[PDB]
C-alpha cells in the first residue's frame, strides 16, 4: 500500500462518468464518488470532495467534457455557445486556484476552430484527458527537481496536502518525499494540520503514513517552536496560484510559514507546474482570496468548538511575497533570481 | 450577563469543598465541580477541568489548605513534613507555569513559624484565600495599566486565555477589553481559536461575547494574513512563566505570534502579574515545556482528525524571547526593555 500514491486516486476518467476519492471523508473512511452531471462536479469542488488545485483543474476539465455530451445540437457555433454557459458555470465554483479557468479556457480552445459538434465532443474529451497525463509527468518531474534541495535526513516542514490525491498522482510539493523514500535518505517530515479544514492531518497524514514516509503531526500554531527545537531544515509548500512577480496564493497559513522561515533563515520553497502560474497577474495583491463558510471556524467534523453566533474571518489562502520564495520548483527546473524575468523566460512556447 | 467577569467562577473556596467551573465543558455548557480531596484538585489541573496560571496557582493553593486539615498529628514539625507530600504530589501536577509552585511554596512559608497544628491549619487558609483576594486586585490593576496601551477602534490580537476565568475575575490580558468596554473605547478583539485545546475557541470568544465584546474568531495559521488585511494594531498574551531575563513562556503559538508580530513592527505585549515571574530561572531554556498525551492532537471529543497513530509534539507553551517582547505589563505598570535590570528592581519591595 506504500505504491499507493502511484496510482490515480483522486480523479478518474470513465466515459460516462467521472470518479473521485472522497477526501472529505478521510482518513476514517476510503469512498469513491460517481459524478455524472456538472452539478456534480460543482458540487464536489466546491465542497472539498476533490480539492487541490491540479486535481481541481483536472476534474473541471473531465466535468465540461461530460457535459458537452447531452449538448444535442446541430450547430457547432451553437455548441460553443452552450458549452461557454456551462463553462461559466463550473468556473464560478472556486476563484483563487488558477489550474480551475485554465483547464477549462483549454478546453474552450480546443474547439474553436472546430468544424462539427462530434469532432468538438472528442477534442473536449481528448483535451481533457491530455490534462491528466500531462499532469502527472509534471508532478513526476517536480518530484525529480525537487529532491536536489534535500540531504539525507533533512527534517521538511509542509502545509496544507500538495500530493497524490490533489494531483492526478505522485504530487507536487510531498512528491520528493515519495522519491526520498525510495532513494533511502532518511527525510523527516512536519505536517502542519492546516485548520479549519484540516488538510494536514486528514490527507498529508494519511497518505505519508499510507507511503511508509516519517511524517509528524503538529497544530500551526506550533510552526515556530518546531523550526527551533527540531531544527528543520527546510520549507516547502505548493501553489494555488503564482503571479507573474513569483507572490503566491496558496492554504491560509504558508504566509506565516514563509515569514517564519525567514526569521529562522530556513530556505523556502514552492513547487507548482506551469498551469498553476497566472502570467497576467502582475502581483499577488490582485489574486481573488476566496472566503468560505464561516463555521468552517466554529466547527469541527462535526460537533462545536465555539459559540453559534461568534464572527469568523475565514479565509481559505494568504499571500506570499515572492522575496520570501527562495526557490519555485517546476517541471522545468527550479527558479531562484528574479522571478519575473524566470516565469517570462519560462514560457517561450 | 456581560459582568460576568467580575464575578468569581474559576474557583472559589467552601471550608469543606472547593468549586470550579469545568472548563472541559465550555463552550457548550457552563458547569461547576465539587473539589473535595487533594486527588480531585490533581485531575481537575492535570484535565483541564481548570485553567489557566494564575486560577491554577489560587486553586492548588486551597487544595493544599484543604487537604492539610486531614493531618492527623499534635506535632507541628510531624505537620509540616506531612504538608511536604501532599505539596509536592500537588506541583507535579504540570511543570510549566510557576504560579503553582509559587502559590504551593507560599503557602508552605506561612506555616514555618506555626507553633501550633490548629494555627498552620489555620494560616494555610488565610493564606490561600488572601492569595485570591490579591489577584483580583492585580487582576484590575493590569487590565488598567494595558488600557493605557490601546486607542478607540483598534485591531487587537491575542491567543490562549488569559481572561475572566483564568484568574480570580476580571483576567489579563483581556481585562483591559472588558474595561474598555465599560467605558465604550470601541474595540475590536481577534482570537486565535488557539490548537489543539482549543482556549480561544471555547473560552475567550466565549467571555467576550458574554461580555459584549467585539470579538472574531480565526484559525492560529490566519494571523499573519489577518495582521496584514486587518490591519492588526498590537498583540496582547498572558503568561504562563516570565523568566528574570524577560523570556515569557506562554500558549504554543504566542511565540511564532510574537515574531509575525515583529516582523509587521506590531506590537507585542505581555500582561501577567508578579506571581507569574520567576527570579529563579536565568532565561526561557531553563523552563519546563510540558508536553501533553497526543490524543489532543489526533482527535477532538472521540471525533478523530488524523490516523489514530501518527506520530505527534504536542508541546502546550514555547517561549517568547524577550527581545521579540515591547512590553510587559504587570500590577506595577508598564516595562518596555532591559526587563532583568527592570524586573529586578521590580522585586525589592
Ligand atoms: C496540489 S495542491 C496545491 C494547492 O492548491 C494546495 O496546496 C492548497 O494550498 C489548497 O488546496 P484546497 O483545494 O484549497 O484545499
Ligand atoms: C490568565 S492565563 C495566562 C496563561 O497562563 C496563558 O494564557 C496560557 O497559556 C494557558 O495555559 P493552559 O494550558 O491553558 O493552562
Amino acid at each position: 500500500m506504500t505504491h499507493s500514491f502511484a496510482v490515480p486516486r483522486s480523479v478518474e476518467w470513465k466515459e460516462t462518468a467521472i470518479t473521485i476519492l472522497n477526501q472529505q471523508k478521510l482518513p476514517d473512511e476510503t469512498e469513491y464518488l460517481e459524478l455524472t452531471t456538472k452539478e456534480d462536479v460543482f458540487d464536489a469542488i466546491v465542497t472539498l470532495k476533490v480539492r487541490g488545485a491540479p486535481a481541481i483543474g483536472i476534474t473541471a476539465a473531465f466535468g465540461l467534457a461530460l457535459a458537452a455530451k447531452d449538448i444535442e445540437t446541430d450547430n457547432v457555433t451553437e455548441f460553443r455557445r452552450r458549452l461557454e454557459d456551462i463553462k461559466q458555470y463550473l468556473n464560478s465554483s472556486r476563484p483563487t486556484a488558477i489550474n480551475l479557468s485554465w483547464a477549462l479556457e483549454r478546453l474552450s480552445h480546443s474547439v474553436e476552430n472546430a468544424i462539427s459538434v462530434n469532432e468538438a465532443k472528442t477534442n473536449l474529451v481528448h483535451e481533457a484527458i491530455q490534462i491528466q497525463v500531462e499532469d502527472e509527468e509534471t508532478c513526476r518531474l517536480i518530484g525529480q527537481n525537487a529532491l536536489q534541495l534535500f540531504k539525507k535526513g533533512d527534517r521538511i516542514m509542509t502545509i496544507c496536502n500538495a500530493g497524490s490525491i490533489a494531483t492526478s498522482r505522485y504530487g507536487t510539493a510531498l512528491a520528493p518525499f515519495y522519491l526520498a523514500k525510495q532513494k533511502d535518505l532518511g527525510l523527516h517530515i512536519y505536517a502542519c494540520e492546516t485548520r479549519p479544514v484540516l488538510q494536514g492531518s486528514r490527507l498529508t497524514a494519511w497518505e505519508l503514513m499510507q507511503g511508509g514516509i516519517d511524517v509528524t503531526l503538529i497544530t500551526d500554531s506550533m510552526a515556530a517552536h518546531t523550526m527551533k527545537e527540531k531544527q528543520i531544515s527546510a520549507v516547502i509548500v505548493g501553489a494555488d496560484r503564482i503571479a507573474k512577480n513569483g507572490d503566491t496564493a496558496n492554504k491560509i497559513g504558508t504566509y506565516g510559514l514563509a515569514i517564519l522561515a525567514n526569521a529562522f533563515d530556513i530556505p523556502f520553497f514552492v513547487a507548482a507546474p506551469l498551469s498553476t502560474f497566472d502570467t497576467k497577474v502582475k502581483c499577488g495583491a490582485d489574486i481573488p482570496i476566496e472566503e468560505r463558510d464561516p463555521e468552517e471556524v466554529r466547527q469541527i467534523s462535526g460537533v462545536r468548538t465555539a459559540p453559534s453566533n461568534v464572527p469568523v474571518f475565514n479565509p481559505a489562502f494568504d499571500i506570499t511575497p515572492h522575496d520570501l520564495i527562495s526557490g519555485i520548483i517546476t517541471e522545468k527546473g527550479i527558479m531562484t533570481g528574479n522571478y519575473e524575468e524566470e516565469i517570462e523566460q519560462l514560457f517561450k512556447g
